[PDB]
């Protein structure tokens, strides 16, 4: 056996009193034998005497090489377990989804699949390092939390934060030295022991079984994470279910495993090209100047917490701005400036990330995504620091408004991009009340039936969009010349790459006979091809190939056709995969995400114009009041705050209601009054003045009226901020028409 | 052939009027086909009627097949170069040196070897498309140079830079469709012919021959850059020379891929290496915080142009923050948080970058690289921005302070890091003038003799340091247990990982027949590997392996002997490659390039002082003179300007006087007195009273005390600095005792 280090004791008369520590990889294996020859200040801690190592089915043949598991035998009585070398087997993988779900899941799946009766009696158990420790100032000993629901449990118990620093361990990489030696200080108070429920054998041949369809159904709903019963339940009896982490860690895993090769249906991006959109948003706030696409790449890195290879990253990050006749963003984030892709290679001949440069389409991002509803959507958090939101919802249904395939094997998407005038036609008749079959399609999207009609993108297409049965064919043109017999193909089929389909058609020998030459003079964006045929092949050619109604013979010989097939599948914004059918379902499911995003933004700009409303009010009374107080007599804070107090001064944070940027409106309206009367203080010696006074009283004009703005928004018919909602409709759409006209090149 | 585009002219009657357009790669030909197929709106420009394009021995093979060349033809004759399908051939490769200096360089080497006629009677040609565009505000049409010696030119003769923008196109992808448009206005404007001289036999011979001493010989010196004649004759006949070009930029391409595999003898970094310094000393400057690997690298490549993969950054980060016995920093530059590697594996065995943190030696890197001479080293700038530092010169000679290996091929490079001790006494003996055999070090320095002696460190190491001859050899320890029969390895020989050790055991039958069992007990740094023979085995081991004074029995059965082999060969600061044959040389060549910074580092403080001095005595004077003078009266900067002037204060420049970052003393005592008057005018209110003049005052008395300190400096004996350079190395010298005192955790 290999990357094997046997215990001393292991195979002799003390076999069952000795352990095996399976290692994930390399890291862990150091760790282990950091831990085990620590024993020389430890005389409590564990050391080789008992203690064996291996690194994780060549592996599980070495695994039961080691342990001397029998595959005949059931090990459902005691003297057949006393033939094993080792008491019992304890895994030691990363508390991330990647090591303790799929590792950890397959070994329980394999011991379950095989030797169960070792699962019930208790032969497998977990290395449960602290995933959480919090360090307070002058405190050497930190706090553990072994899961993230424990930390957020003692959090809501903590008056303020500031004298606490958290670090998250979510590998078994990330331990100090230190921190290693006080975990195997502990080290037999932090071993769990897996244990068989009734659920468990069902869960594992669902995770693990040939039934997909069990998989996907299961699939379909999102991660529970684990009550807090359960938690202090799993510490208590130091035993943990099989059925929970089946259905936590694993189930965790395969989601994100799925997401990342699955787009959302509120914003049309996986989990990359948000972090690339947030990164681009967050990078060229300041100016709008030109960067290289690696420089890019390594900000979203450092800012965004991209930790997967930069090859993927760069690459996407090309393909989010790329613009071509067939690409797959109709309407791309990025400016690309350089060459970033021909139809022609299907975007593969795009230069190298040294050269080409990126800039954000700023006019189209900020009417797209606007920035005030950017501080109200749900945000993902990575070891504790804010990344990028869980979802964008943008103004119109991005996620049918751009051609989308998924290249990878394992889960089937593909999208091929709506019209824009008739996705704006059906969002406007949704959202204005004075406007035709606006009630018809309110009625029809209860009973989930269509009205106005959805058809597939003709935009950078000289082609033909036909409807055949529930089927959109897509056809190219061509030309041909009897005189010289050679036939010219001016567009091929939609998303069809040039060099792909010229080397498809040279791939087949029927059509090879009646084809003597290919020429390819296409320009960047138009396609034109010379087929040189043998003398006297038309007759033949359409003999071979009969005409019918589907296609035209040429067509059938040159393969001009495209079937349009779509694969709506999503990820729900809470987790899961969803399934559509059509398009319509997929608007019906975003219309009103956006509409409740909308109401969101507009509640918190009332809740904050109140608050400053509020504290203008405060400072102006102040201003009035500050001749006979004479607040500037005295020294300390304290006695100002009391006898303010006292005069009626309300206390408010300065900071949050100035800067409200992630605060809820219930946490807003919560901690916004524990504040202190800095404001009062901080006033310069020239805002004492009666024209600053009255500049004051202008702006609590200007915010009152706007409050009565908002307010008459807020019972806006039939739901609250359509004006704003139609408005930001029509600045998308001029947007998109100044892009095309540009060549989406905005200048 | 392969993405070969024939013209529809190519081996007709105008077959010598036709142009094969060789393409780099793909962007090349993507480029290629967008200025051919342009020819709409561009009746003079080219298009597919008499240029082709193809895509760069099989690649070769193509290229002479769509060529028609002869191998066994000479072309001497107009008539037998009449039979070629095309007229010339243009290669389109990028004017970076990887892709002009290797493929463009190879493809001329391929024709000379084989037809050579072709290219002096003129048959290659080259694009060459505009290095540099400067944009300027409200000019459309940019100024293009081609090479970067006339942007140089151009701009000395450019009073004021801010009204441009300066472009580099070091690749045909970064050129805009615009400006793909604007070249392939002027297409037959822009291709050079290649011609053929007398020493171009000799250059393509060394370059591409089989004699590597000549190719080590030639790139023993640095690329020079053309002569502005040179380049001047070459736009003006628009002739390319082939020695030229062989000279420049395929000396440039090789000199830069042995740049990334052998270090500078200055600092003992590479190019990577010195970035990712210089990216942590920029990075942690503000606050040392922790940051992940994965962060840092993308901080380094979006702020120190790291246009590589991100997979040797990470590995390079995780390298320098590695700290274990027999590891290759001694004095790593970042203190690692997590599991960063162990002696076993021999690093290999690092976490994941996710997981893993890096931090900045502080204590260390601030004593040792000072950050005052960070602002006086040579910088090298691309595309313009300043990146990191083309050399570092540290207080010591790190070059042979660490262990240092080259994991490639193609150059052996081997450095063993020598003591701390001896380094220490040789340098302070060479710099302190009151010092034992202080005299005799310098005499044995102009002899190119040595006295102090250098040894090997033992640091880390609990073996032995034997010389036999010219060599050293290390041998690690080990104890027998004669009762047990086993043999109980403590220590392996110096930069032995102990796996690959194991395995090597392994692998040889000789060694196996008297070895039954190996086990690896061996702590994170201590080794301990039991050897288990076989029954009555010690005789036969003896017998086997005879006893003698190189190696003991047992020491040759085990293999625990090491030579330590070294191969000196650096990179020197200006270019080229340096072969020393011992560390004497290698100190000796270190330190004056240290001397030198010394003396430009005081002479720069003396410069600047100089002239804070005189800024602040026309400050105080225009204080005392601002009673009578009455500036505050008037109201145009003009008018006090020249009544200054009449009353003779100076004018200096505010901004270069009190930043001056990177401006050398001459370029600093040119562009600082052709200033302005502003630091009068924005003089705050309270600094006219008497306070702020007695402040100022003592401001200016302690400021003159650190001139004459200075002053006093530059006379020191034997050269200037040598205080400065003692106190120096004393604080690097207990940063690295407190850094080996905590393990190189500095808490």
């Amino acid at each position: 056996v290999d990357k094997y280090t046997r215990a001393r004791n292991a195979g002799g008369k003390r076999a069952q009193d000795c352990m095996l520590l399976a290692a994930e990889g390399d890291s862990a294996l150091s760790l282990l034998r950091t831990g085990l020859t620590l024993g020389k200040s430890n005389p409590s801690g564990p050391s080789f005497d008992f203690c064996g190592m291996i690194s994780l089915n060549k592996v599980l043949q070495g695994i039961v090489q080691v342990l001397g598991l029998d595959f005949n035998c059931h090990y459902k009585t005691q003297e057949e377990r006393a033939k094993l070398r080792y008491g019992c087997i304890v895994a030691c993988v990363d508390q991330d989804l990647d090591g303790c779900g799929k590792i950890l899941g397959l070994l329980l799946a394999y011991f379950h699949l095989f030797w169960p009766q070792l699962i019930i009696h208790g032969f497998v158990k977990r290395l449960l390092t602290p995933l959480i420790r919090v360090y307070e100032k002058g405190k050497t000993m930190p706090v553990e939390f072994y899961y993230e629901q424990e930390f957020d449990a003692w959090a809501k118990k903590q008056t303020s934060l500031a004298n606490h620093t958290v670090k998250y361990y979510k590998g078994l990489a990330a331990h100090d030295t230190h921190e290693v030696k006080s975990m195997f200080k502990h080290f037999d108070n932090m071993v769990y022991t897996f244990t068989l429920d009734d659920s468990a054998k069902e869960l594992f041949h669902i995770y693990f079984g040939g039934e997909s369809e069990l998989r996907k159904r299961e699939l379909c709903t999102g991660v529970v994470p684990l009550t807090e019963t359960q938690t202090q339940s799993i510490h208590s009896v130091r035993r943990i279910p099989c059925s929970l982490h089946l259905q936590v860690d694993t189930k965790a895993y395969k989601l994100d495993a799925i997401e990342r090769q699955i787009p959302n249906f509120l914003d049309g991006m996986t989990r990359a090209r948000r972090k690339i959109l947030a990164g681009g948003v967050k990078c060229f706030a300041s100016n709008n100047r030109e960067r290289k696409v690696f420089q890019f790449g390594g900000y979203v890195a450092d800012h965004m917490f991209y930790h997967h290879g930069d090859m993927s990253l760069n690459t996407s990050i090309i393909k989010a701005a790329q613009y071509y006749p067939g690409s797959s963003h109709l309407y791309p984030v990025f400016i690309g400036i350089g060459s970033f892709g021909s139809r022609h290679l299907g975007g593969k001949d795009a230069g190298s990330p040294r050269y080409i440069s990126v800039q954000l389409a700023s006019e189209f991002i900020k009417t797209m995504f606007p920035a005030e509803d950017s501080w109200l959507l749900p945000y993902v958090f990575e070891d504790g620091q804010r990344a990028e939101p869980e979802y964008y919802v943008p103004v119109l249904p991005l996620a049918i408004m751009e051609y989308g395939a998924n290249p990878s094997e394992g889960w089937k998407y593909t999208t091929w991009a709506r019209q824009l005038e008739d996705i704006l036609a059906l969002v406007r008749a949704y959202v204005d009340k004075d406007n035709p079959k606006h009630e018809l399609l309110h009625y029809a999207i209860k009973h989930k039936i269509t009205i106005l009609p959805l058809r597939p993108s003709n935009y950078n297409f000289k082609g033909h969009l036909k409807r055949f049965g529930q089927y959109y064919y897509s056809y190219g043109t061509y030309v041909i010349s009897e005189q010289r017999n050679i036939i010219t193909i001016t567009e091929l089929p939609l998303r069809v790459p040039t060099v792909a389909y010229i080397e498809s058609i040279k791939k087949s020998s029927n059509r090879m006979t009646f084809i003597e030459e290919i020429i390819d003079y296409s320009s960047s964006e138009t396609i034109e091809i010379l087929v040189k045929l043998k003398p006297n092949s038309l007759n033949r050619i359409v003999e071979e190939f009969k005409e019918t109604e589907e296609q035209d013979s040429i067509e059938n010989f040159l393969r001009l056709r495209n079937c349009l097939h779509s694969h709506l599948n999503f990820v729900k914004p809470k987790g899961g995969i969803i399934e559509f059918n059509t398009y319509y379902e997929i608007l019906y499911a975003w219309l009103p995400y956006r509409r409740e995003l909308y109401q969101k933004r507009l509640m918190r700009e009332h809740a904050v114009l109140k608050l400053r409303i509020i504290m203008e009010t405060a400072i102006v009374r102040y201003i009035n009041e500050s001749a006979e107080l004479n607040l500037s007599h005295y020294e300390d804070e304290k006695e100002a705050s009391r006898i303010l107090s006292e005069h009626g001064f309300p206390p408010l944070n300065h900071t949050l209601i100035i800067s409200p940027e992630f605060a809820s409106i219930e946490e807003l309206n919560q901690k916004a009054l524990q504040g202190c009367y800095t404001y009062i203080l901080s006033l310069q010696a020239r805002e004492l003045l009666i024209a600053a006074k009255t500049r004051r009283v202008e702006k609590i004009k200007k915010m009152q009226a706007r409050l009565d703005k908002v307010e008459q928004l807020l019972q806006e018919s039939p739901f609250p901020g359509a004006s704003v909602w139609l408005e930001e409709i029509d600045a998308v759409e001029k947007a998109i028409i100044k892009g095309r006209n540009t060549q989406w090149k905005f200048h």
